[PDB]
C-alpha cells in the first residue's frame, strides 16, 4: 500500500475510456513525471513522450456497497508487482473521490486483439507470426508463475481478461463480467454469479474447488484461444450444460470425456502440452515455471 496519493492536480483529462453504473475510467497524462519517480512511484519515462494512464473514479453518489468493492480492489492490486500482471501506478484515498491508477494498455484486450489479426504464412490485414504468438502466450505463463507463489488463484483466466501494450507486451487483469461482451462466455448459477464454464477445470465445475492447478487447466484454454487467434469460443458447438456433463465424464473416467481439438497449423507437440493441462488429476497438470521455460524457448527457435 501506497505511503502518499497519488497528486491529483497532476492528471490532465485527455478522453473518456468507460462509464459504469458507479464509476468512471478517464484516460489522462501526467505533468512531469519525473518529479515521482524519485517518491518511487513506478512510472516509465522517455524522453519526448507524454506519460499516459488509465483512471478509475468512483462517482460521488456511489452507494456504500460500491466504495467496499473499490477498497477491496485497491487492496489487492497494491500488493501485484510484476512486469505481466497490471499495476497499480497510485491510489487517491485520502479524500473523495476515490481513485485508482493503472498502465493504459492502447491495444484493448487480448481477445480483440488477435480478432483483428491474421496469421502470417512467409511461405505465400495486419499480421502476427506464430514465434509472437508463442511470445505472448510465454508472457501469460510468466505473469501466472508470479501469480502462484503468492499463492494467488486468478480464477478467470481467458485471453479476454488479458490487456496488450506497446511492443506486443501482454499484463493480465480481470474485468469480471462487467462489460457487456462476454457474457456467452459465462454461466449463470446462484443469483448474480456467474462461472466461466468452459475455461474451468472438472474439479471446480463440480465441486467448486479453485487451485493453482486449476489455474493451469484455464491457461491450457487461454493457450488454446491464442493459436486459434480468437476465431472461436471452446467448445462452440456444444452447449453450457453439454460442457457441465463433461466435468462430470472427467470425474467418472471411464473414456468418455471428450477435449478441445488441436487448432490449424498447432505443432503437435504444443498440442501435448495443452493436453497435459487438463489431465484429470491436478497433480499431474504442468507447474507454470515449467509451461513458461517451454513457450520462451519455442518462440526463439521457431
Ligand atoms: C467477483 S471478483 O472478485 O472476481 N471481480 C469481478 C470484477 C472485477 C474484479 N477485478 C479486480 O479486482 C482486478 C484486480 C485483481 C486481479 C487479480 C488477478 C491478477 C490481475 C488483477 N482489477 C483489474 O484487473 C483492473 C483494475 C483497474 C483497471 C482500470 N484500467 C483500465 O480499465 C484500462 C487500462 N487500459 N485500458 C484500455 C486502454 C485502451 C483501450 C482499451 C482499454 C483500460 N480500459 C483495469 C483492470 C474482480
Amino acid at each position: 500500500m501506497p505511503r502518499v496519493d497519488f497528486p491529483r492536480s497532476r492528471l490532465r483529462f485527455k478522453e473518456k475510456l468507460g462509464e459504469g453504473q458507479f464509476g468512471e475510467v478517464h484516460l489522462c497524462e501526467v505533468d512531469s513525471p519525473q518529479d515521482l519517480v524519485s517518491l518511487d512511484f513506478p512510472l516509465n519515462v522517455r524522453k519526448g513522450h507524454p506519460l499516459l494512464v488509465a483512471v478509475k473514479i468512483l462517482r460521488p453518489d456511489a452507494t456504500k456497497n460500491a466504495r467496499n468493492d473499490f477498497l477491496k480492489e485497491v487492496k489487492i492490486m497494491s500488493r501485484l508487482k510484476d512486469p505481466n500482471i497490471i499495476r497499480l501506478l497510485g491510489v487517491c484515498v485520502q479524500d473523495d473521490p476515490l481513485c485508482m491508477i493503472t498502465d493504459y494498455m492502447e491495444n484493448g484486450d487480448l481477445n480483440q486483439f488477435l480478432s483483428a489479426h491474421q496469421l502470417e504464412d512467409k511461405a505465400a490485414g495486419p499480421t502476427i507470426s506464430y514465434p509472437m504468438l508463442l511470445h505472448v502466450a510465454a508472457q501469460i505463463a510468466s505473469g501466472m508463475r508470479y501469480l502462484a507463489t503468492l499463492n494467488f488463484v486468478h480464477r478467470d483466466l481467458a485471453t479476454r481478461n488479458c490487456l496488450v501494450g506497446e511492443n506486443f507486451t501482454i499484463k493480465i487483469a480481470d474485468f469480471g463480467m462487467s462489460r457487456n461482451l462476454y457474457a456467452g462466455d459465462y454461466y449463470r448459477v446462484q443469483g448474480r454469479a456467474v462461472l466461466p464454464i468452459r475455461w474451468m477445470a472438472w474439479e471446480c465445475i463440480l465441486m467448486g474447488k479453485f487451485t493453482t492447478a486449476s489455474d493451469v487447466w484455464a491457461f491450457g484454454v487461454t493457450l488454446w484461444e491464442v493459436l486459434m487467434l480468437c476465431r472461436a469460443q471452446p467448445f462452440g458447438q456444444l452447449t453450457d450444460e453439454q460442457v457441465i456433463e463433461n466435468a462430470g465424464e472427467f470425474f467418472r473416467d471411464q473414456g468418455r470425456q471428450v477435449y478441445l481439438s488441436r487448432p490449424p497449423a498447432c505443432p503437435q507437440g504444443l498440442y501435448e502440452l495443452m493436453l497435459r493441462c487438463w489431465s484429470r488429476e491436478s497433480e499431474q497438470r504442468p507447474p507454470f515455471s515449467q509451461l513458461h521455460r517451454f513457450l520462451a524457448e519455442d518462440a526463439l527457435n521457431t
